[PDB]
DNA sequence: TTTTTTT
DNA sequence: TTTTTTT
């Protein structure tokens, strides 16, 4: 009954569960599972608790369906690392099995042909980019599950809405020419029918975590529950001090990186006046030893006292710190949002400190995700969570504590809708307008009960389409993988390229590749001057034949803006480019140093986006010119 | 003793050489042969009659090098259509024997690996090039023979100083450190002991025409021979009347096309009016299948009357009307000097008519030329040779009656010198000043008997060499095989093409493809300003930025020459590539049909050049551009 | 304070 | 009126 050995499923994949010290199932996912036609291709949605095994019913019901029907599986996450993770996990899983797993997240390309595939795991974007590409090529026949995880970022995101879309096409598809089961899961929610209802599937949510939570606020001298109950000048180092006397851990999070590593250290000056180690040597040897090595004041607490984490340091360095915490050595930390939604680092109690954070109200969102880390796997009894906070901000603490999430919005003119439609009209599934309307009807904003009109009206004033057929500039943008909203920008810097081409030095080539801003880093006034007015006569040139030009550089449309915006972040890969050490750099330019090894991941992808925008529209001189450099990038 | 039979020679070439129709040798063979110490390593220069086996004692002796030293034999020959017949020739010859059989005439490569060949035929240019580059690279060593064809070219030519050079510079590296034998031949000079005396060579020289050759001088109504000697208004009808009447062959030269292909007609219009056939109809129908098949007035007297012959015709369509004088149809034609030194004609009387070609008198070389195509292999008599001339030019037909060849020159600051000295610093062979007048010491021009030291002057204001070293430039000028006077001029285009290429159409690559100007062509004023002010606005920036500008043409220095009459010869080729008929380019541009289709040919080669010039010089974006399109402009 | 596309 | 280079 309640053993999963019970149920039939491969011994290999029992073996491997019970390996890794997989126990007997809950009775959540019992209930999911015998919801009634679940097993069948009715779709299903399920609230499983997140910290007690959310994704079992799904790895569980992912085999099913491409054992039986066999035609193929997606799987989205909305993150690299925890893509990476799923997909090594899956890979001990399946390739022992024999269904074979496949990754797209990041810069990982999948290396292998895609119809001899069937768990490809993607990241939103690489799922829909397959989806449409599917479309395009008229092979929708091959296809049994889509996988969602997350499903509560559908309405309020930067990539949920892609989610969103692609279930609604793959749904009108199917219907009008369920074979396909669109399984997936979310946290909880109060209108979680009404999503169910738009899928065809049924529903059920439950509410049980396996360590029982302490939640509490502490206001002066003193303990309050949740529902208003006693029960046992910040003081952190005194709550601190009786945490760690019972050998287990601590973590308190802070709202910013520059009071995340004071007050590490703060507290680590109040313990050292006041007074493990066979790997206690191992990491300093590391710090040392690192290709930067700038051991700063991280380096004097490592052993001894207390550390910091953030997404501020190299890849490698910022990951040891948590490699420490799997094993013991160091305890005590702070990390911001870090740990919030980056990786899964359990704690005994956890202090969430300030009730406000970054100058706004802690979303219920994230404090429930902030607060959820605490808890092992039976290894602690119970899990708290401190909220620290006196006289101002009280009625902020309570209702923080007493919250629910909102109810999932749809987001939809609407440049999320003129997306929508610019992948059937091109991809020639939806061709007549009284056609159109069908489509439109079977999406999710029909059953959260015009503008559709007036969607290909944009599309006609800017050249998009042209009964309704593709055209180059159309068919180029959706194989690219890249928003309408992107292209009118890309394409005109590609324009004006083609008048007077600079082949000399190297940064013309580059200002076409650099990714626009994303919100890198903080513009620093005052210093391009300085760096700009004394580059050679060879790149000074280059410049003025981009649309950077000294009319508002210092001097006070977006436009005008992004050919301005995106001349920074094209000198700072022209030092990546020259093998200059990273020390000067990153000063010089004066950005972090946790941010310029993040321009490098960047910039190799929009390299190989930009080749493709022409393979599809037709230009021959460009690609040679584009392609023969996007290598080059890729080193230093 | 006077049969090649009785010497020593592989069976299998007298086998080749007697089912062809050879038979015993001369006596100036045998002479030759038995010279002395000629057999051996020794030099050897010689003067055999043109028409009466000229080339039988070198290919005799170019197989015992290469069989008993065995380690390579170069040859020489001045034009593309003899060089191919003898490379046939040497292949039916060699490789039955088994000797590798190489040529590098005009676009043909070789397609083969250098070093397993032996008796590669080259045109002059390919074979300086190819000592040029084994120099380069430390490889002369593997040389035994460099059979020179024509040595009366040396003094005064465009390609014989380039001869010149190469014997001075394999004399002076081998003799510095005969291994290797500098075989040759001249038609007949009076300085010719001088020559052998410089190659360390012995030498003979005969006079003896297998068909005694009756040259006289017509003037009014009677025939006067070279000694002023009476044997027997133009009347060359009656003259051509008395010949065709015993089925043979005859000739006549004109100084012009126009007048070449009138005179045709004008006798075929006096030969209709007074009034075999197997194969006067094949070629009737090859006139109307052509390509193009204009079938101008050649097409009305083909089978009947008289036609005509010259360059200005297609390679094919001219060809042709050779191959029907091989077997018979038509007998009289006109050929200018067409038939002078392109290709062998015999016939049996030939009619040079006007004394004056060109408006100047005709040269010794060329009237001997002209005069020397009369006479078959036994087949007629006696030879004939009419100069018609009336009151003036009398002194002018006696005086090149009774005439011979001025002696030979050496050509040797001057631009044959820079050349001389720039391919033994750069290399790497004369390094010091002191060593380098040894080398001077033993060329040409020692044996005719500063600026010397002048020579290196001009290479250090222009940048071409810095004890002296290669440098960049000057490396790159020798890998291309162009004299250094023409590296001054595409350097300087390829510098200005890098701030500012354009990219979209395809006049800015063709500008730096296209060859200078080779006279092709006399350029049409008031054509280009009509054709110039109608091309698109895509196209007349290109012309502005490259050189050409509305200040010099129509509107009346070398640089601002060169990049404006290099423009004409772009636009032909940009129709080519556009695939337009050639029945309407040739009448647009105004330019000869038959020059037309002699620019392909001279565009893919200058195509292949430029790329080589950037990769010894390092340019990795310009050797893409200029290489991803040499083979579309080989098209069309 | 914190992420994500293409061959 | 008539020719010739490089991968």
């Amino acid at each position: 009954k309640l053993l999963l050995a019970n149920w039939g499923l491969p011994k290999a994949v029992l073996e491997k569960y019970h390996s890794f010290g997989v126990k007997k199932m809950f009775e959540w996912q019992a209930e999911c599972l015998l919801l009634g036609q679940v097993l069948e291709g009715k779709n299903l949605v399920y609230s499983a608790p997140t910290s007690a095994g959310k994704t079992l019913v799904a790895e569980l019901l992912i085999l099913k369906r491409v054992l039986e029907m066999r035609k193929k599986a997606l799987f989205i996450l909305p993150f690299v690392s925890v893509a990476k993770e799923k997909k090594y996990y899956l890979q001990s899983l399946f390739q022992e099995v024999g269904i074979k797993v496949d990754g797209y997240m990041g810069s990982t390309s999948p290396s292998r042909h895609f119809s001899s595939l069937d768990i490809a795991v993607c990241t939103i974007e690489r799922a829909n980019g397959l989806i449409n590409r599917l479309i395009e090529e008229n092979k929708m026949d091959l296809l049994g599950m889509v996988v969602v995880d997350e499903l509560h970022m559908l309405g309020d995101s930067h990539r949920g809405y892609l989610l969103e879309l692609l279930l609604t096409k793959i749904c009108y598809i199917t219907r009008k020419s369920n074979a396909v089961q669109i399984v997936g899961m979310s946290a909880t929610l109060p209108n979680l029918e009404l999503v169910a209802s738009w899928l065809n599937a049924e529903l059920y949510h439950t509410d049980f975590r396996p360590v029982p939570l302490l939640e509490s606020v502490k206001v002066g001298n003193s303990i309050y529950d949740s529902s208003m109950k006693l029960v046992r000048e910040d003081h952190v180092v005194s709550l601190c001090y009786e945490t760690i006397c019972d050998n287990h851990s601590v973590l308190l999070f802070c709202p910013s990186k520059k009071w995340c590593e004071k007050l590490a250290d703060i507290i680590a000056r109040e313990f050292y006046n006041l007074h493990e180690q066979k790997e206690l040597l191992e990491v300093m040897d590391q710090l040392r030893r690192l290709p930067s090595g700038l051991d700063s004041v991280l380096q004097k607490t490592v052993p001894w006292g207390v550390a910091f984490h953030h997404a501020g340091l190299t890849f490698e360095e910022r990951d040891i710190i948590e490699g420490a915490f799997r094993q013991g050595l160091i305890r005590v930390l702070a990390a911001t949002s870090t740990l919030s939604s980056g990786v899964n680092l359990p704690a005994r109690r956890v202090i969430i400190r300030t009730p406000i954070f970054g100058g706004r109200p802690l979303d219920i969102l994230t404090y429930k995700q902030m607060v959820g880390r605490a808890g092992r796997k039976g290894v602690d009894t119970v899990g708290e969570s401190i909220l620290i906070c006196k006289n101002s901000e009280k009625s902020k603490g309570i209702a923080l504590l007493q919250g629910s999430l909102k109810p999932v919005r749809s987001c939809l003119v609407t440049g999320s809708m003129i997306r929508a439609i610019l992948e059937i009209i091109v991809g020639g599934v939806a061709s007549t307008s009284q056609d159109m309307h069908t489509y439109a009807a079977c999406t999710f904003l029909a059953a959260s009960m015009g503008a559709i009109e007036a969607c290909v009206m944009w599309l006609l004033e800017n050249e998009f389409i042209q009964v309704y057929h593709p055209t180059h500039l159309g068919s180029a943008t959706l194989s690219s993988s890249l928003s309408p909203a992107d292209t009118l920008d890309i394409f005109a810097d590609l324009q004006r390229a083609m008048k007077g081409f600079v082949l000399e030095n190297d940064l013309h080539i580059l200002y076409l590749v650099t990714p626009m801003f994303e919100d890198w880093t903080t513009i620093d006034w005052y210093r391009f001057f300085c760096l700009w007015e004394k580059l050679p006569t060879s790149m000074k040139r280059v410049a003025e034949l981009v649309g950077v030009e000294e009319g508002f550089l210092a001097r006070c449309q977006h436009r005008q803006m992004a050919i301005h915006k995106r001349f920074f972040t094209s000198l700072v890969l022209l030092d990546l480019i020259s093998e200059v050490p990273l020390r000067e750099i990153n000063q010089k330019y004066g950005c972090n140093r946790g941010q310029i090894q993040s321009l490098q991941q960047s910039a190799a992808v929009y390299a190989g986006m930009i080749t493709v925008f022409s393979n599809r529209l037709g230009w021959h001189n460009m690609e040679l010119l584009l392609s023969q450099f996007q290598k080059r990038l890729t080193f230093g």
